[PDB]
RNA sequence: UGGGAAAUGCUACGCGGUAGUAGCAUGCUAGGAGCAG
């Protein structure tokens, strides 16, 4: 027969695969959420100017720029810490960025499978725990 | 007339080598089993 697509089970390099897809899919969910954002109540300049300077390197610039992708990723490392296998994953974020939409957030994950995996989400299957005693 | 070396044995000490014994840690290999995605 012929295989349309997706990966295989046998090979020795899925694990590895399965984990960069997933790091893609959060770090593009974190980005749809902060664009789409009225930019006239945001909290201090700091994130507002951020998101202005991250229009403009996504959809104006050309070419790479190297230090605003070092501040993002550390704006990311700072409020969005992933602990990451094959495709099982477990997110540790602030909680009152993610009230006003500053980062991600599960109707952000359920929007970008939707559009970008053709699958949809049911979000009765995610967890969401407050309390850090038990993890 | 206020001058002494070696060959033998004993004992003690240390080192080295040899063997045997025991312990410790590890590195490899092989075998079998279990868990996870």
């Amino acid at each position: 027969y012929v295989k349309p697509g997706g990966t295989s089970s046998g090979d020795a390099t899925t694990a590895y695969a399965n984990s960069v897809f997933n790091i893609c899919q959060a770090v593009t969910a974190n980005v749809n959420a902060l664009l789409s954002t009225d930019g006239n109540k945001i909290a201090d300049k700091y994130v507002r100017n951020l998101q202005h300077r991250l229009y403009e390197c996504l959809y104006r610039n050309r070419d790479v720029d190297t230090d605003f992708v070092n501040e993002f990723y550390a704006y990311l490392r700072k409020h969005f810490s992933m602990m990451i296998l094959s495709d099982d994953a477990v997110v540790c974020f602030n909680s009152t960025y993610a009230s006003q939409g500053l980062v991600a957030s599960i109707k952000n994950f359920k929007s970008v499978l939707y559009y970008q995996n053709n699958v949809f989400m049911s979000e009765a299957k995610c967890w969401t725990e407050t309390d850090l005693t038990k993890g």
